C-alpha cells in the first residue's frame, strides 16, 4: 500500500530547503566542476590547474559581497570544494550560509556509455551514495546535484536511454530525500545537432515526462526536489534562428506539459550559451505570459563564471575584479529570475 | 522523431473548447447517463423509464433559465440524448449552445472486467471511435468523456490496472484530439473501502501519474483536455472523519504531484457525496492555501441532479420546481468553482 | 496478489487446444480476409466479389480431400465465413472439426492511425470482444486471430507503436483466454523498406519482447496462445540478399530471445512471400540447428492459396484444379513444418 | 536503430563463457561470501574469522581432488578471494582454470533500501563497474554475479522494487557484457513468509518476466547470460507442504512462461534449504517432463559448503575430511543436473 518514503518532518525540512534554494530573486551558482572538468576552464587563461589555485577560485565565487546574497539561493560545489576553507579559515559551506545560500553538493560520479545506444549516456553514482548524503547532509550540503546527459540525435534519445537517465535520477533523488538532502533533478538536453527549436521542445517534453513518472515510481517528494532542465533551444548546428521570445515560449510549454506543480521551482543551466543569452533567455522565460507555477530560477556555471575567469586571469591582482564581474552577473541573473532583466 | 499529432490549428481549436468548458465560474453538467444508469434514478422516484421520460428529463435539465448559463461550461451528454430535441424542437447540442455551454458526450462503452485482477475493470469503446467523434463532432458534441473505474482493495489497483486504464485513456485522448473533440480524462477512483485520505490521496497520485504518462506517450495536447478525477476522500467505510479542509488539502496535493499545469482545467465529478457535501469539497478546494495552476471546476452528474430529481417527481406539474433546484445547485457549485461559496 | 485469471480446467481446455492446432506436421490455414481484403484477391482473376463466390471458394479452402487433415491443425474463419455452409448444408466450422482441424475466427476489427506516429498503426477489436468471443466459442470457433501491423520505418516502430500494440494484443489474449478461446498473438512486422536482415531481427526481437512482457502484464496463460509473427526477413526494397539459411538463423534467433518456451508453437505468417519461399524458409526454419522449443508451424494465407486461387479462376471448371493445388501447397507446408520439406 | 551493442566476437566469447559454465553435468560452486557473510558461517564452529582462515576455507573449497572437476563449471569468489594464492603459490583463480572451471566475481555490493516501500531492497555496485569488470577479466574472471533480492509480503514485491531490481541487473549485465564477463541474472526472492507454492511462482513468473523485459531493453545478448533464480518453493512459515515434484513442476513452469531459450542455462540457488533438499529439487527440476530448453544448473553457496565447513570444524586436521563432504555434495548435485541423482 502506502508506506510513506518520508515522514512528515521530513517532507517539511525539504521543502523548506527546496524553497530557500528557490527563494523569489534567488537562483543557483553551480561551482562544482571535477579536477579535469575545472581543467579546461582554467587552461583556457593559461593558469595551472592546483588545488590552491581551486581553492583559491572557488572562494573568489564564494567570498562576494553582500549584492551577491539576494541573488544566490544556493551553491553546487565539488567534493573537494565542501572540505576547503577560505583564507580567513572559514570552510566554503559556512562561507556559503554566511551569505544566506543553500549549500549543495555534486553527488553524481559522471556519465558512463549504455551498451547498444548511439553515443548515448547514463550517470553513475548511486553507489554508496545514503552513506555520502548523509555525509554531506553533516557537512553543511543541503541539496544534492545529478547531471543526466542526454543528446537529441537521428536515433537519440532512445527509450533505453530515457528510461535509464529518469530511473537513475528518481534513485538518486530518494536517496537523496532519504538522507534529507533536497534532490535537484537533471535531465540536461544537450544543444548538439542540428535539430530545431521544436523537436529539442519534443524531446525535453518526453524526457521530462518520464523522469517524473520515475520520480513518481520511486515516491519522491516533488516539493523537496528542483529541476534543472536545459533550456529549450536549437541545436548549435541548427540553421533556423529563434528569438528569445520563442526559446521562452518554447521552455515554459515543455515545462507546464510535463512538470507537476508540486516541483518547487525549476533552475535552468546554460548548456553551452553564452552570459548574456542565458540571461536574456531567463528573463525571457520568466516574462513569458503562459502562467508558470514554479519559481523559474538559474543554476548556472559557464553563465555566471565565465566573464568571473577572464577577468581573473589566474592571478591575485583582479580578484576585486573578477569578484565584481561575478557579482554583476549574479545581479542580472536575479533580475531575469524575477523578470526584470533589461540589458 | 517529432510527428505532430496535432496541427497548429487543431492544437488551438482544442485549446479554445477545452478553456471555454471550465472558464470561470463555470463547470460541467453531466448528463451523461445510459437507459440502465437513468434508470435506478428513475426508479427511486416510481416513474418507469421511457425514451419521453428520459428526453423529458434531460430538457429540464438542459431547458433551464438563464442564471444557469454562466455556471455550466458544458454539458456531457448521452449517445440517445445528443440526437433528441426539446419541445419547441431545438435539438439539445443546440439547446446547450444558445445558453453558452459546450456539448459532451459520453463516448466510452462502459467498463469490463480485467482478468488476473481482483474484480478490477478496464473500459472499452475504442472500436470506431474515430468515426464516433467525428460524427459527434458534425452534431455539435465539442468535448468527449471516457470514465475509467479504479477501486481501492488490500491488493487493488494493481499495476495491471492502472497501466491499463492510462493506456486506453490515453487512446481515447488520442483518437479525441484528432476528431477535434476535447477528450476529459476520468480516471476514477472509487470511494468504496475503508481505506482513508492518505491512502486515498496516495492512489490518486499514482493513478494520475500514470494517467499522464500515458498521456505523454500518445502525443497528447494536454491543453485539449481536461481532467475529471475523483476527490480525494476516504472510502465509504472509513471510520476516521476528515474535514473538507483536509480533503481539499489532499485533492489539491494529489493534483499539484501529477498532474502538469497544461491541462486546462480539472472538473471534480462527486462520487457518491451529497450535493452539499460535493459543493462545500469543491469550494474547499478552490479556497485552497496552495497555488492551483487549472481551472479546478465541477463535472458533477449526481451533485447537480438529485435533488432536481426529486423535486421533479417523473410528473409535469413539477417543472418550474425542479427547474428553479437546478438552478440554485449549479448556482452553489459556480461560487465553489470560484471558491465563494457560502452555504 | 495472485488472483487466478483461469481456473486449471480453463488453462488445461486452452492447451489443449493450442497444442491441437500446432500438433506436429500440421499448421494454419489463414482463410480469414474481410470483403475488401478478399476483392483484391478476386480481382486478380476478373471474377466479381459476391457472398455465393465468397462461400464457395472458402468451401473449395475447406472441402479439401483427407490429405489435407494431418496438414491443417486449425482454420481461421472470417466472421460470415463462420456463419456460412457447405453445398451439403454442412456448417463451415462442423466441415474443419471433421477434417481434425480447429476453428478459428479473426476478431480483430482492422488498423487503426495511431497519432503522433509516423504512419504506424495499432489495431482495434476490443469493443465487446468478450461477448464476441463467446459466441465464436459457441459456434464452434476454438482460436482467435488479432493481426498487430508495425511497420519498419527510419523513426518506427516507436516505442509508443510496440508498447500499445503489444498491451491491445495482451487485452486481446486476456478476453479470448477468459472466453475459452486460444489467443493467436501476431505482432505482425510489414517487410516494407530497405531494412536489412538484421533491422529486421532486432525489430522482431524489440516487438515480440514488448509482447511478451504486455502478455505477463496481463496475465495471459502462454501454453494457451500462440504466435504468429513474421519470419524475420530483410525489407522488400532491401538490396542486399540473404539465403534461407540466414533467414532461418535469424528469425529462430529473434524467436528463441524473446519468446518463451510456454508458448505452444509459433504459427509464422507468409507476409508477402512466394508459396515456394513461405514454404522453404519454414523448412528451413525448423532444420535450424539451434534448438527450437516450440512447434513452429504455419499459419499462411496467401502462401496456402495463392495457387489454388489462380488455379480456381473463380469458375466451377477448375474446382478439382484448385483443391488439388492447396491441397498440395498444404502438404508442403506441413513437411516444411516438420522440418522435411525438399522441393 | 540497431546499435550492436557486442561485436559477433565478443557474442561468440560470451557464449561460449556461459555454455562452459553450466556445460552438462556442471554447476557452480558460489564461494562469494563477504567477511560479515562468511563471518556468521565460521561463527556456526567458534573459528575466528581471519584473512588465514578466509584463504584456508576457499583453498579447501577450489583445492578439491580430480573427481569435482566435472561437476563445477564454474566458481564465485569475493574480491579478495580472486586475489588470494593457494598453499603451493598458486593464484585462486588460476587454481579454477586448472580444474576445468570458469572463474566467476561477485560484483554487486549489497542491497540497499528503496524508499516507500515495505522493507524492500535494490542492489547497488554499478559505480565503476566497467573498470572493476575489465579487471576481473584480466584477473581471470569470466563471469559475475549479482544479487538482487526480493521478498514476498502482503504488498511486497511491488512494481516499483520488482521494476528496479530488473533495470540493474540489467544494467550490471550489459557492463559485463560490454566488459566480456559473462553476467549472472539473479533476481533471487526470499523464502520468506507463510506464501505457498502458487504465490511463490506467480511472483517468479512476474519477476522474471520483468527482468528479461528489462534485459531485451538494455540490449543484453541473452546467450551470453545465465539465470541464477530461486526455486519456485513456498515460503518458511508455510504451513502447507509441497512435493519435490510439485515444487519442480512450478519451477520449471515459472521458468518456461518468462525465460526465453537463448538463455544459456539456469543456475539455481539453495536460497536456505538444506543440502539434501537442495539436491533433490535439482533433481526434480531436471526430471520434469517438461520440456526445458536450458542447462539446469546449481549455483549454490550453503548446499555446496554446509556440511563441508561443520566437517572441517576450522582446524586443519580435517582438511581431507571436508574436501570428501565437498567433493560427493558437488557429485551429487551434478547427478541432480543431469537429473541422475538417486540419494
Amino acid at each position: 500500500h502506502s508506506h510513506p518514503a518520508l515522514t512528515p518532518e521530513q517532507k517539511k525540512e525539504l521543502s523548506d530547503i527546496a524553497h530557500r534554494i528557490v527563494a523569489p530573486g534567488k537562483g543557483i551558482l553551480a561551482a562544482d566542476e571535477s579536477t579535469g572538468s575545472i581543467a579546461k576552464r582554467l587552461q583556457s587563461i593559461g593558469t595551472e590547474n592546483t588545488e590552491e589555485n581551486r581553492r583559491f577560485y572557488r572562494q573568489l565565487l564564494l567570498t562576494a559581497d553582500d549584492r551577491v546574497n539576494p541573488c544566490i539561493g544556493g551553491v553546487i560545489l565539488f567534493h573537494e570544494t565542501l572540505y576547503q576553507k577560505a583564507d580567513d579559515g572559514r570552510p566554503f559551506p559556512q562561507v556559503i550560509k554566511s551569505k544566506g545560500g543553500v549549500v549543495g553538493i555534486k553527488v553524481d560520479k559522471g556519465v558512463v556509455p549504455l551498451a547498444g545506444t548511439n553515443g548515448e549516456t547514463t550517470t553513475q553514482g548511486l553507489d554508496g551514495l545514503s552513506e555520502r548524503c548523509a555525509q554531506y547532509k553533516k557537512d553543511g550540503a543541503d541539496f544534492a546535484k545529478w547531471r543526466c546527459v542526454l543528446k537529441i540525435g537521428e536515433h537519440t534519445p532512445s527509450a533505453l536511454a530515457i528510461m535509464e537517465n529518469a530511473n537513475v535520477l528518481a534513485r538518486y533523488a530518494s536517496i537523496c530525500q532519504q538522507n534529507g538532502i533536497v534532490p535537484i533533478v537533471e535531465p540536461e538536453i544537450l544543444p548538439d545537432g542540428d535539430h530545431d527549436l521544436k523537436r529539442c521542445q519534443y524531446v525535453t517534453e518526453k524526457v521530462l515526462a518520464a523522469v517524473y513518472k520515475a520520480l513518481s515510481d520511486h515516491h519522491i517528494y516533488l516539493e523537496g526536489t528542483l529541476l534543472k532542465p536545459n533550456m529549450v533551444t536549437p541545436g548549435h548546428a541548427c540553421t533556423q534562428k529563434y528569438s528569445h521570445e520563442e526559446i521562452a515560449m518554447a521552455t515554459v510549454t515543455a515545462l507546464r506539459r510535463t512538470v507537476p506543480p508540486a516541483v518547487t521551482g525549476v533552475t535552468f543551466l546554460s548548456g553551452g550559451q553564452s552570459e548574456e543569452e542565458a540571461s536574456i533567455n531567463l528573463n525571457a522565460i520568466n516574462k513569458c505570459p503562459l502562467l508558470k507555477p514554479w519559481a523559474l530560477t538559474f543554476s548556472y556555471g559557464r553563465a555566471l563564471q565565465a566573464s568571473a575567469l577572464k577577468a581573473w586571469g589566474g592571478k591575485k591582482e583582479n580578484l576585486k575584479a573578477a569578484q565584481e564581474e561575478y557579482v554583476k552577473r549574479a545581479l542580472a541573473n536575479s533580475l531575469a529570475c524575477q523578470g526584470k532583466y533589461t540589458p
